[PDB]
């Protein structure tokens, strides 16, 4: 249980569709097409990128990334607030 993963449960909830609709796209030329095959939700996403790729307590400037392109500081806000 990350304490990075702790956070991303509540800031997950605000995602929503919408999130998954911005950061779903951009992962196409990214993360991976067939990793989002598998992705559903927020905490899908952020598994798969915490299993091997660029997110971990304390480097998680690339997801943070892609929700500065949604232009949502709400919910990137506690993303880097975490630290």
């Amino acid at each position: 249980m990350d304490p990075f993963l702790v956070l991303l449960h509540s800031v997950s909830s605000s995602l929503s569709s919408s999130e998954l609709t911005e950061l779903k796209g951009l992962c196409l030329g990214r993360v991976g097409k067939r990793k989002l095959e598998r992705v559903q939700s927020g905490l899908d996403l952020f598994s798969m990128l915490l299993e091997q790729n660029d997110l971990e307590p304390g480097h998680t400037e690339l997801l943070r990334e892609l929700l500065a392109s949604l232009r949502r500081h709400d919910l990137l806000r506690r993303v880097d607030d975490f630290e």
